């Protein structure tokens, strides 16, 4: 764990299944403030969170981040094609 920053770095939504959730709308946000796989195991549940934990937050490239970027897609409507976000 904490490799590079997160594990895999899973921090890119397709912009068409986590946002549109009509795909699924259930193991996405799992009730856990979202986060994934990040740095640290739980998902941000409760093992003792930084926040900075991202140390990218203004940095994404079409990722479609959710934590660092959830005011807006910053990315999708302008960047990378994810689905409906344009």
């Amino acid at each position: 764990l904490d490799p590079v920053d997160p594990n895999i770095e899973p921090w890119n939504h397709p912009g068409s299944q986590p946002k549109t959730a009509s795909n699924r709308a259930h193991a996405k946000k799992s009730a856990y403030h979202s986060q994934v796989a990040f740095i640290t195991k739980g998902l941000g549940i409760s093992y003792g969170r930084k926040k900075r934990r991202q140390r990218r937050r203004p940095s994404q490239g079409g990722q479609t981040h959710q934590d660092p970027i959830p005011k807006q897609p910053s990315s999708q409507p302008r960047g990378d094609p994810t689905g409906p976000k344009e």
